């Protein structure tokens, strides 16, 4: 359960990275449960294809040619087969080598295990500031 | 469903949805201690331009912060989502946010929503991870 965990948390992101390269929406959803939640300022998603449909537009429009940076800073497990992951980094526009202004977040990625594979139940940014 | 079928997801989703009484209350008292004590011991709370961990670091921190930028405000909310994820495991969601004297609806920075990751120890609901962010659409 522990090394279970701690390889499952780090490869959500990893898909969520992956998915954001190529903007593409279905892969970038399907990292979610079900009725997995997706917070950001000014953003509430509740449910896959919610995040599906928006992220496909986002990815259309204000997302379009960015990148994802990021690094963990916290990892915990909370019980067998949940664990929360802490990163910071953020969404860097062309040109940028660092994430800056509101581009620049801590994110929280809460894992669960569902049918034998770990799923995003919740995900959620703030921006980092203290810049 | 019977008597022979259990109500303890319901009691904990409950429980958790109690969570934000308290940090409401300890608040209303600027009481940085009550308001530490609702996190568990390694707990984290990350908000717009700010990251702590440890129930004594959210302690000290809102000590200043109640005798700053947080002097004289209060507390709302009310929650959109809640979900067990395991026994022991809940996530709740909120919208609300913190009001200057004379405000009645949060606004602009002080408009979130926010998520309450509880973890039970004890018999008890502790907050294991808070965290905001600007509820926007203003």
């Amino acid at each position: 359960a522990p090394d279970a965990a701690l390889a499952a948390v780090a490869a959500l992101p990893a898909r969520i990275v992956a998915a954001w390269a190529d903007h593409d929406a279905d892969r970038f959803a399907d990292v979610f449960a079900e009725d997995g939640t997706m917070i950001l300022p000014g953003l509430f998603r509740k449910g896959r294809e919610n995040i599906r449909t928006h992220m496909a537009a986002a990815f259309a429009g204000p997302y379009k040619g960015t990148r994802v940076i990021g690094s963990p800073i916290d990892a915990r497990l909370l019980g067998d087969g949940i664990a929360l992951l802490i990163t910071e980094g953020g969404i860097l526009a062309p040109g940028e080598t660092e994430a800056s202004g509101d581009g620049a977040v801590r994110a929280s990625w809460l894992a669960v295990e569902q049918d034998g594979q770990w799923r995003l139940a919740a995900y959620q940014n703030s921006p980092r500031g203290n810049d």
